[PDB]
């Protein structure tokens, strides 16, 4: 089997991108966060406080001929912006881009944060992380993918995300007219349960490439990329007048400017960041200083390649025995 969907940004910055997704039984549409940095698959539901919820698309298990309440489990998280959601558990049958699989947990939110409340536009996220850090209790789910795989006719699924624009994810095989040149392959440690991975270098705009080994994950909820403070000055550096602003929350830059192009090694090949990808606009409505789409991961604990390094890659996320990462152009 083989699954194929496309991904919508959910606003004109690419601050995060919609999938839809088919659960229950007669299909019910949500549009969820494909998320490769957690292991949850939630939804807002016929459950969640009343209150917590603002234009969002709701699960209703009880309209599901399919449904079951996965009776005691409960389920808890919380992400790296400090946005959280809560709530218990059903099985459903779940559907993306023409791939099924039955018996998928469906965690129902009770709660949410203020910052999914806000968001009208994303219904849930569906995880696509090791199952490893998938939090129900008592006993722990597996993420959509980890069901599917055993069906699928290749164990992967691929990202490829758009710049201001719609892309694709699939599951099962490699679109080979989606890319240009070779996949280049990387090692992947699961130790965390992330896409973790080893960048072998970086360069800015059309300076010398830094041979230097970046840890980091493949993660495409998170909207930015964070790298080290190193790195992240070294870029800025190369902007007038941009500057780090603790009252904004990072990296700042004048809305005249020209952003240079970023680039990072997989492996001995090289994927560059076009400078406009790096533009996340003004500030606040109005103003000439605008968010800068690389910063600094130093605080988080962990680097991220988010959505501004993954949109610039056709990107492979392999679920074979020993898991590994595959990065083109295109
Ligand atoms: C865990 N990956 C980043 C992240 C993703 C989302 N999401 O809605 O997809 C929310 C928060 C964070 Cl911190």
């Amino acid at each position: 089997s083989t699954g194929s969907a496309t991904t919508t940004p959910i606003d004109s910055l690419d601050d995060a991108y919609i999938t839809p997704v088919q659960i229950g039984t007669p299909a019910q549409t949500l549009n969820l966060d494909f998320d490769t940095g957690s292991s949850d698959l939630w939804v807002f539901s016929s459950e969640t406080t009343a209150s917590e919820v603002d234009g969002q698309t709701i699960y209703t298990p009880s309209k599901s001929t399919t449904a079951k309440l996965l009776s005691g489990a409960t389920w808890s998280i919380s992400y790296g912006d400090g946005s959280s959601s809560s709530g218990d558990v059903y099985t459903d049958t779940v559907s993306v881009g023409g791939l099924t699989v039955t018996g998928q947990a469906v965690e129902s939110a009770k709660k949410v944060s203020s910052s999914f409340t806000e968001d009208s536009t994303i219904d849930g996220l569906l995880g696509l992380a090791f199952s490893t850090l998938n939090t129900v209790s008592p006993t722990q789910q597996k993420t959509f993918f980890d069901n599917a795989k055993a069906s699928l006719d290749s164990p992967v699924f691929t990202a490829d995300l758009g710049y201001h624009a719609p892309g694709t994810y699939n599951f099962g095989f490699i679109d080979t007219t989606a890319y240009t040149g070779s996949i280049t392959y990387t090692a992947v440690s699961t130790k965390q349960g992330f896409w973790e991975w080893t960048s072998t270098g970086y360069a800015v705009g059309s300076g010398t490439f830094k041979s230097t080994s970046i840890d980091g994950i493949a993660d495409t909820g998170t909207t930015l990329l964070y790298l080290p403070a190193t790195v992240v000055s070294a870029y800025w550096a190369q902007v007038s007048g941009a500057k780090s602003s603790s009252s904004v929350g990072g990296y700042v830059f004048p809305c005249s400017a020209t952003l240079p192009s970023f680039t990072f090694g997989v492996g001995s090949a090289r994927i560059v960041i076009p400078g406009d990808y790096i533009d996340f606009g003004p500030i606040s409505t109005g103003s000439s200083s605008c968010f800068g789409g690389i910063q600094s991961s130093a605080g988080i604990g962990i680097n991220i390649f988010g959505d501004v390094a993954l949109k610039a890659a056709f990107v492979v996320f392999n679920g074979a025995t020993t898991p590994t990462l595959g990065f083109a152009s295109k």
